[PDB]
């Protein structure tokens, strides 16, 4: 039989970590079995007066009295919960929804996590990307570093993947904000005892409250999605001029090599003068003295003149 | 006369396999010839209580006692339909509206054997562009294999039409879920009788039930394409990289060719020298002995001291 | 005065080709000039119960006793108008609204007319592009055939044209849909004479067939629109494709260039040894007679491991 | 103090130019000084029942009884306001509005002159942008002419432009249509005596004439745009084809470069045997006659062999 | 505990420059802790009547009777508050909300400041990536200056900075422009005495007045951001037209080397046939006078042909 190890917090802040059957979850949570399937990932929805969570690792059940996270093992939670959550909840932590049912501060808590998790994800990655963006995009290197490019490519796949991670988060905070039914829902503690809480509302809507939270958690997320967007458009511009940069060193290149070549064809042409004036076979010139000094003169002179002839020429073919 | 490859379950699970009249099976349903038409990939209609499915090659028909596919054959769905189908409508099946009547678990069977063939379908892709991508990106390749190259190209495309059908579920979901008046015509036994489900309802919302699993696997669809879409960015990403290894390979190699054209040049240069120095003719020079030894001597040197210089004036122009 | 040359099908399919002037068709269809100006591409309006239709060179005025075609010639609608409209009409065609009013049956055909125009764009399109795309991402060919690259740019014009088209035939199907004012207005038998209508509808409803229709030949829209952009991003990913194979084939060339500049650098510099040990010039090892096969000896055999010594240094250098 | 060069047009049609101080213009208008700021590019507006509208340079205010055009020096707008408008407003001008309020036939002048002037620069900019991308996408050309690149740049910037034009007036076309509130508004006679208007509108509504206006021009101006998109597309797909060509071409002529150095290399090698076989030092092989014959025939024959093997060997490589 | 550096402007236009406990702020200001945590940049609300305004740098508190600017120092705010602001607020300034409560001209003063920030951002954004643009794409030119960019990346980053800041005030602006509740809830002085307000407005609107000015600055916001997006695309065009100048140079420049390269081959070939027929070795031509003329002028003749014929070769290959 499938079991969920599950970690509870009462509103009390104390922390009680055990594992029970599926079945026996679902019998006192009032709730079925395809409920806690937790198959997407950034689900929020409200079942049976039950608000069911998955921020991809993290699933939580948020009831009127107390708050479960399930499968919590082998994610490095452990720290987060047993130091964070009992402070949160019941000490002083950062949370502004004290004077608010306990549902308030139990979302306020996992949103916040989320938040701060994708905040880690965005500041370990942009120094990351900023440095190698600005090694890379150095315009004295004739050449990259391609293990700096293999790291560039890694971060680039993690940031499109905290990008979509922050996209799904602000498109569920979004249409649960949209529909007031949701937001409405979202308040289990004024449903579950609609008759005692039609009088302990002194003039406090609930609704209202739930909307701001969720607002603030949208705008943060926003933020996160416009940092991290800017951050994709910092690696294109960068990979384009990486691109110029790599082309203007080849064309430096070429325009050096076409000029060494246009300077070895004229001396070997003047060569080709010289190997041919200079075989072993009878002629009429070998008497002559002045005829060597001439011969090898002109041949500089002409190799000379043929290298800044062809010179001229290609900077007039470039213009 | 057109006819129809019909295989019908009951709601009891039986299957029956046969062959029957278009317009029979349009006088049996109480459908018109442009209902069953099946023209669009990815329809989810409802007509005269009856809803008509297409996922591409899945035609189905839905009634409130019986469900059937048409032209079934020749589609590897013997399969699936004679093995999950039934054991998924009257059996021990995964699905989760048994409760329910028989068009919700048909709905339910066959979105969830649509989601299952689209989640296959990227689970192929997936490690097969991954695997690619990793080989073609290796940062030692001077040039990458082009076999590998025609390999990502067909798994692009079959990843660009994953990309489409999986962007056509969800919008046929969507457009279904958006409209109150779809659900309520998708609940085709509350609308069959309605006299009898007034009371038989007992405070179970079919509407409610509908949406619900119209929403999980819109979910789904919608996980599936953030994870395509993923996967295509790596796929631009990846690409871009080739691009900039091949170009710094291309950058390395030319400085190299150009170093040696140096070196050659100045070899020419004073081969040149040497060549017109050593012609077949009379000069005053043969007579002395410590000619041909500095003559030798400076040509050596000057071809290092010219190579070192153009070696200087390069790293000059390149910074 | 400006004419129209006017095709008239009545309720009995039956044809009658003329030639009016603009203001006796205003005339007789209760119009006014500025109704029938026809200077939208793909639009889709009713006025004074008279339905004006026009996808680009096909100008249609739809009313309740007769279908008109407005500038029909010279466009090759000879065919279509006089042998598909009078069968689609009066006769065995597959329209399915023979039993609706006349309207619908000339809705039906002038959008079936244009899906089929768009689809066989669309096929005739598909298999030149793929098989252009198919010759040119061939991985053993070192350069492109550049007549293929013409014909793939004329034929990727016409595809954007195509999806353009596609794309506004949509916007006017989907805007027509989405408000229920213009779905009531189409159905200009219904409004004509009301009274008639209130009694002669017996359960059916004009409003839900005109959207059904519309909705089908949508959706039909959808899939062109679809496939249309499949084939574009394939051209795309096959252009990315070409990039990559063309510069890994640079690259190999370029290799190979510098493999073979090395062999020549290393020849020339021994070369450059033997010529200058080889001038006209008394030395001191003209009498030796193993000085001759020492020197060649050394020659050849310090080339080879030169040669072999900067191929390390190249391995070295590309990793 | 800051003045207007106000033209105004009467419901007559007769043209008085004139300079007003702005705040005499307030005091006519019945506005105040924020109203006619004329910050906004493209924007339509309706202020205390007088219809402010901006297009470009083009600021015009219209009033139930007369239309006014400010700031209309210096802008090459003397021959449309001289000529067209006062044929337009009171002639016979091709406006469709003239049993229609003044208002109404001062909206279509304006809406038309923009319209018009929108079409004059995409006519201008599409036959040059073509004939220079056919000039660039040549196939025969191994470079392409970069003049004709300026020339394209810069017609891509005003297409831009130009497409930003269309867009924002598309925009606030759409933004006026959407909400019936402003549709109303625009309808400044119908509420400059409400009471009149009350009887004197005989079954004619002047908000959906105006609807009607609107919506053609919008139609017009998605024309325009579609037509510029186009326009964008061809030239990104021009451009992607000519750095196809361009590397089609370098990779021809890297091959041909490659296959002639390999018959130097080849050449460079037997030379080098040659020269070695060939200095002034005493051997062994001086008295035989054969010997040279041989040597010259076994160095041109390798040479020939050894260009053949490399070429095969490219050929290999290259598959 | 945590303070904040207040400067206070009545509505007298008096300035008070202080430091105040965040407690007593928020006891001063009826507001809770979560209100002035001012965590999201751009970010308008409204709170306990109280309209809490970020943007960037700039976080205000505005009431009913005064203005706070909380946290306004180290960031060149002393001058814009110093000097603009009373004059704005009490003074001759462009404020155009005099006639209405201090709300508005607050309102007005933040949306111009930071209006005028963003226009300042791209005025001296858009000259410098002009005229690094038109350097960088000048035709005549074989490479690029690679400084220029350097800056031209360092200005896309800041541009693509300030396009997202255009586009995050656009859609705060929007939002609350969509609401009417927000446009009610904006105007502090209505609700803070609704009692007196309900006299007070002698027909004025409250909520038009602001929606107008809303309007405005969402309307500038708009221009501003089609100027940014222009100037990115030129950017994109701009280095399109680089790559495209880029290659040309680079195949102009391997035309020249392969032409070269040719002419190399045959005056090598040549030698190679004047080397070996220069051997020293014993011969049966060297008797003979005119062999050496007759060998000399075939070889020039014969690598001037063999040139000329590859010349034709390549210009047949590249068509
Ligand atoms: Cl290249
Ligand atoms: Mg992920
Ligand atoms: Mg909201
Ligand atoms: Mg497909
Ligand atoms: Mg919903
Ligand atoms: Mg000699
Ligand atoms: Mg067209
Ligand atoms: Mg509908
Ligand atoms: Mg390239
Ligand atoms: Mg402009
Ligand atoms: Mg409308
Ligand atoms: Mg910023
Ligand atoms: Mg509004």
């Amino acid at each position: 039989a499938p079991v969920f190890t599950v970690t509870k917090f009462d509103k009390q802040g104390n922390v009680t970590s055990f594992e029970r059957k599926k079945t026996e979850l679902y019998q006192e949570l009032g709730l079925q079995a395809r409920d806690l399937r937790f198959q997407h990932v950034m689900s929020i929805t409200v079942r049976n007066n039950r608000i069911i969570m998955r921020m991809e690792y993290l699933k939580a059940v948020i009831t009127p009295e107390c708050l479960l996270i399930l499968d919590y093992r082998n994610l490095n939670l452990e720290q987060w919960l047993f130091r964070e959550l009992p402070s949160q909840l019941s000490g002083e932590g950062q949370l502004v929804t004290y004077p608010l049912p306990f549902e308030f501060r139990a979302i306020e808590a996992l949103l916040q996590y989320w938040i701060n998790t994708l905040q880690g994800k965005l500041s370990i990655l942009q120094p990351l990307i900023l440095e190698t963006l600005d090694a890379l995009v150095d315009p004295k290197h004739s050449s990259v570093d391609r293990s700096k490019l293999h790291i560039l490519l890694q971060n680039g796949k993690s940031l499109s993947e905290l990008e979509t991670d922050i996209k799904i988060f602000k498109e569920s905070i979004l249409e649960i904000l949209d529909e007031e039914e949701l937001l409405e829902e979202l308040c289990v503690s004024k449903w579950s005892d609609p008759q005692v809480f039609e009088k302990s509302s002194a003039g406090i809507d609930h609704a209202e409250e739930m909307e701001l939270l969720l607002e603030n958690y949208y705008r943060l997320a926003d933020d996160l999605s416009n940092a991290a967007r800017e951050l994709r458009v910092l690696i294109d511009d960068s990979q384009s001029i990486i691109f110029i940069n790599l082309d203007s060193h080849r064309n430096v290149m070429m325009r050096l090599n076409l000029q060494l070549t246009m300077g070895t064809f004229s001396l070997s042409l003047f060569g080709l003068m010289g190997v041919a004036f200079g075989m072993n076979l009878e002629s009429s010139l070998e008497e002559d003295h002045r005829i060597f000094w001439l011969i090898t003169g002109i041949m500089f002179m002409g190799s000379g003149l043929i290298w800044r002839r062809l010179l001229s020429f290609l900077g007039r073919q470039l213009e």
